[PDB]
This record gives structure tokens, C-alpha cells and sequence, in this order.
């Protein structure tokens, strides 16, 4: 229960370490 775009504009606003690692791998 993601969404890679989503997170990633979530990473856009908020540079967040959690965030960015869970996008990179988001889909595995």
C-alpha cells in the first residue's frame, strides 16, 4: 500500500531520509 509518485512528491516537499529510502525501493 504505496504509491512511488506519491512519496515522491512527499520527498519533494519534505526531504526526509525515510521517505527517500522507502521511494527508492517503493516497488521491490
Amino acid at each position: 500500500a504505496e504509491d512511488c509518485e506519491r512519496i515522491r512528491k512527499e520527498l519533494e516537499k519534505n526531504p526526509n531520509d525515510e521517505i527517500k529510502k522507502k521511494l527508492e525501493k517503493c516497488q521491490a
